[PDB]
């Protein structure tokens, strides 16, 4: 049972029955398979970056930004604004449980939220925008990379664990 | 940039495309345990096989390598014309799949051999993804686009940002 991350550009669903993508009009979308809309997320007010599913299938998970993480039902409806960041989520993950949601910012952070929309964790130490995180299996150890060109390792304590490339 | 880091099943081994041509194994605790040193050329994306047995990577040297957990080079699949940015295995591990800046997608075995190319992307390919059961091939590309594949290389749908 992996994460669910949007570094890798594609959110299927845990069925493979249902496709999320970042829309070019501030929705994320959701399609079946035969290319068919299913669903439109609107809410945010700004340019989708990131979309996740979570390993549950129930909750997708967008970036925006408009500085929010958006948590939504696979029919549609709204369920959190994550506020917290001071600049723009370029991605976002689910844990493999799907109970913690990682962000992460143009604002040189990640973030740790459970799936209520509380703040649990900020991970500090990238020196510029961090565009991407991950998840371990073990579901307590976080990956994330920045264009100061090095990727961290973490914690979900938020602690530093190793910096794997760059320095 | 695309992503450069891979769990093994049980997270107790990560892998990571270093900025020096090689792709390095940490454990779960950011320990260096090993080196793999091959490719002539930077290491942009790397995964780990389901059974955690063999990874993959790949190179601006225009070539996926696979390797055995302790080290060993197993086979370079060698075919793309341009930089491979991302590499994913099948759910039952025995099908490789290459994503490139030659706008295509590649898919292999993991005895090497060339399987299917999937054309139809105008820009470059940099996120390659199956479905869980395996059947379908998810490829992200700078065309803004998603591509939907079957696995005899057919295009079946585009998510096209609208
Ligand atoms: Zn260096
Ligand atoms: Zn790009
Ligand atoms: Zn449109
Ligand atoms: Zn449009």
């Amino acid at each position: 049972a992996m994460g669910s991350s949007s570094v890798w550009g594609v959110a299927f669903s845990p069925d493979g029955q249902t496709i999320a993508s970042a829309s070019d009009d501030k929705t994320v979308k959701l399609w079946n398979r035969n290319g068919q809309l299913l669903q439109t997320l609107t809410g945010h007010s700004s340019s989708v970056w990131g979309v996740a599913f979570s390993p549950d299938g129930q909750t997708i998970a967008s970036a925006s930004d408009d500085k929010t993480v958006k948590l939504w039902n696979r029919n549609g409806q709204l369920l959190q604004t994550l506020t917290g960041h001071s600049s723009s989520v370029w991605g976002v993950a689910f844990s493999p449980d799907g109970q913690t949601i990682a962000s992460a910012s143009d604002d040189k952070t990640v973030k740790l939220w459970n799936r209520n929309g509380q703040l649990l964790q900020t991970l500090t130490g990238h020196s510029s925008s961090v565009w991407g995180v991950a998840f371990s299996p073990d579901g307590q150890t976080i990956a994330s990379a920045s264009d100061d060109k090095t990727v961290k390792l973490w914690n979900r304590n938020g602690q530093l664990l190793q910096t794997l490339t760059g320095h």
